[PDB]
């Protein structure tokens, strides 16, 4: 069937919608054989092992986001989470509709996503908007009382290791090195997936929930699993932000609590049936959504380029062609998996500390943005928190921010970021805290960077405008000695981020407080578009 069908009427605002539109619509042409079936049920018997709990309305109504969409239907985020008498009697007819009607289409919303990307004209043009689909709040809260914890639970008891959202950025490159170290001869690849959310068929999403219901479930979680596979997850009619009919879907979307889940298993599923088609010698895979990686032993320089276009082969008969070609990689640091590359440093004590780093020019890019107007979402804040240990973050990063968050004095001002795709409310003084936990205390002493991270930095600074790091140092100084003048935490934010920019560095002892931040909904599960929210506690 067609991944998309049209009517015509425009993907309306809240222009380049027409571009991705031609991209994701085609037909999908899937042959299954032995070895998907057979990773299928070792799948089934990982997922027969969970119990999954039915959420209350008021569990559900906790998890949605202030700024989630508002309904059609008379009610918003705030009514929501304040268990107003209106969207709480909607959300339990929505309930009660998924019970009984196992066979209506769900309308969903189309629209087009404002994203923030580099002005290139180097190497090709501007590319187009992506595409989010997502069905009305009284829906997306009944998604979380039936699959809330199918979706958190359910992907690493199937997948185990390979399930990429159980780490934190420090256990992602802990679990990169010791595959690449196990290896007689390591090889690694990372594959893109052309349009993988066009590519999943109504047979990948009835698989994902032939798995879903391995899980020991209450009747009625059982009978909505059931009802949001056909009405909802499926496909079904899309409406534009106007309200008019734009056309249909048979394929994943975008903005459903499943996305995240249901692409990871599904990319897990073809992947590794894809690798014995292949017959790539002792896999290892990294799965995160449509993110793939596999490091394996290799089997010669000629054999490994064959065995890459057996894979790829495979993946095209299972609906999953590649967007680029596979490469073969004979370095860890060389494979970019979730944009990001391994790259080492040195901690005070001259010891070698491997951590997650990117190329910057879209963290700056944003941030930029973010800087210059208004803007829900702080991904600043959330490239503080995921790449801590890294030269760009800590030298440019903070000490953009902190110098702003001083001037307007709002240090402790919550703000909120994605944490993959969840929605987490952090206030900057609790960084510290948050980056010893996360990345370990010699994230605040690394040194040593490498010659190749030092020089992508320092070239995307020129690119962009952006002062030279000799000039950011300068303003550490000032930055560091005002907070250490506040005292408490403002005073932790000043010594343990900004230790680097100081001619004689201190010691630096463990954040005693660190320890009472409840992380534990923290590197769980992947969220995106799932419509995900947590208040950062203790
Ligand atoms: O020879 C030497 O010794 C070096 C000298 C030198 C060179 C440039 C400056 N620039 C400045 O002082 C000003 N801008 C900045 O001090 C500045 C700060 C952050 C900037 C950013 C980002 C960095 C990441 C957080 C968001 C802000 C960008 N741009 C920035 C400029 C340059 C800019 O204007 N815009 C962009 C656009 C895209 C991406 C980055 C940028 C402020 C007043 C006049 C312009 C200062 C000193």
């Amino acid at each position: 069937s067609m991944s998309y069908t049209w009517t015509g009427a425009l993907i309306t605002p809240c222009r380049s919608a027409s571009l991705r539109q031609k991209k994701v619509t085609f037909d999908r042409l899937q042959v299954l054989d032995d070895h998907y079936r057979d990773v299928l049920k070792e799948m089934k018997a990982k997922a027969s092992t969970v119990k999954a709990k039915l959420l209350s309305v008021e569990e559900a109504c906790k998890l949605t986001p202030p700024h989630s969409a508002r309904s059609k239907f008379g009610y918003g985020a705030k009514d929501v989470r304040n268990l107003s008498s209106k969207a709480v009697n909607h959300i339990r007819s929505v309930w009660k509709d998924l019970l009984e009607d196992t066979e209506t289409p769900i309308d969903t919303t189309i629209m087009a996503k404002n994203e923030v990307f580099c002005v290139q004209p180097e190497k090709g043009g501007r590319k187009p908007a992506r595409l989010i689909v997502f069905p009305d709040l009284g829906v997306r809260v009944c998604e979380k009382m039936a699959l809330y914890d199918v979706v958190s639970t359910l992907p690493q008891a199937v997948m185990g290791s390979s399930y990429g959202f159980q780490y934190s950025p420090g256990q992602r490159v802990e679990f990169l090195v010791n595959a690449w170290k196990a290896k007689k001869c390591p090889m690694g690849f990372a594959y893109d997936t052309r349009c993988f959310d066009s590519t999943v068929t109504e047979n990948d999403i009835r698989v994902e929930e032939s798995i879903y219901q391995c899980c020991d479930l209450a009747p009625e979680a059982r009978q909505a699993i059931r009802s949001l596979t056909e009405r909802l997850y499926i496909g079904g009619p899309l409406t534009n932000s106007k309200g008019q009919n734009c056309g249909y879907r048979r394929c994943r979307a975008s903005g459903v609590l499943t996305t995240s889940c249901g692409n990871t298993l599904t990319c897990y599923l073809k992947a590794a049936a894809a690798c014995r088609a292949a017959k790539l010698q002792d896999c290892t895979m990294l799965v995160c959504g449509d993110d793939l990686v596999v490091i394996c032993e290799s089997a010669g320089t000629q054999e490994d380029e064959a065995s890459l276009r057996a894979f790829t082969e495979a993946m095209t008969r299972y609906s999953a062609p590649p967007g680029d070609p596979p490469k073969p990689e004979y370095d860890l640091e060389l494979i970019t998996s979730c944009s990001s590359n391994v790259s080492v440093a040195h901690d005070a004590s001259g010891k070698r500390v491997y951590y997650l780093t990117r190329d910057p020019t879209t963290p700056l890019a944003r941030a930029a943005w973010e800087t210059a107007r208004h803007t829900p979402v702080n991904s600043w804040l959330g490239n503080i928190i995921m790449y801590a240990p890294t030269l760009w973050a800590r030298m440019i990063l903070m000490t953009h921010f902190f110098s702003i968050l001083l001037a307007q004095e709002q240090l402790e001002k919550a703000l909120d970021c994605q944490i993959y795709g969840a929605c987490y409310s952090i206030e900057p003084l609790d960084l510290p805290q948050i980056i010893q936990r996360l990345h370990g205390l010699s994230a605040f002493s690394l040194h040593s960077y490498s010659p190749g991270e030092i020089n992508r930095v320092a070239s995307c600074l020129r690119k962009l405008g952006v002062p030279p790091l000799r000039v950011w140092r300068h303003r550490a100084r000032s930055v560091r000695a005002r907070l250490l003048s506040q005292g408490g935490r403002a005073a932790t934010c000043g010594k343990y981020l900004f230790n680097w920019a100081v001619r004689t560095k201190l010691k630096l002892t463990p954040i005693p407080a660190a320890s009472q931040l409840d992380l534990s909904s923290w590197f769980v599960a992947g969220y995106s578009g799932g419509d995900i929210y947590h208040s950062l506690s203790r």
